[PDB]
DNA sequence: TCTGGGTGGTGGCCGTTTTCGTTGTTTTTTTCTGTCTCGTGCCAGGAGACTAGGGAGTAATCCCCTTGGCGGTTAAAACGCGGGGGACA
């Protein structure tokens, strides 16, 4: 029986994060996944090509937030920015 | 006293409002079923600790080209007049 990866648990997690008294249909789990996996897809083609672009072989923190900012829309860009700074200050204040 | 004009009342026609029944849809309570969520167990991917190397940070130098400004020419933009053909009712 192959082992298929998802980020159904993440989802999950996510969403009783935000909405703890509320659950999650497998079609909509599918569709959320479907979600992830194609930002992810895009967020990081897009950090490759400015990576490529700058004659740089290394994808940064710096890529992905130049790479989110070219992607995502205003408010959406400025609050993701926001988020991801947040978690890698976080990550380096701890070892 | 008669005729014309204007105002007031009555009647007729038209428009609006309501007024009603009819389907269609929404809401509510009961049923029941199958997928969502939780647990168990295993395993394999992530973590930890460590070494090696070079990608990239950083300083220094330089040489391009981006900026600024200035004057002369004149091509283009503006403003106006006029008309007719196109929008639109």
């Amino acid at each position: 029986k192959t082992r298929k990866e998802s980020y159904a648990i993440y989802v999950y997690k996510v969403l009783k994060q935000v909405h703890p008294d509320t659950g999650i249909s497998s079609k909509a789990m599918s569709i959320m996944n479907s979600f992830v996996n194609d930002v992810f897809e895009r967020i990081a083609g897009e950090a490759s090509r400015l990576a490529h672009y700058n004659k740089r072989s290394t994808i940064t923190s710096r890529e992905i937030q130049t790479a989110v900012r070219l992607l995502l829309p205003g408010e959406l860009a400025k609050h993701a920015v926001s988020e991801g700074t947040k978690a890698v200050t976080k990550y380096t204040s701890a070892k």
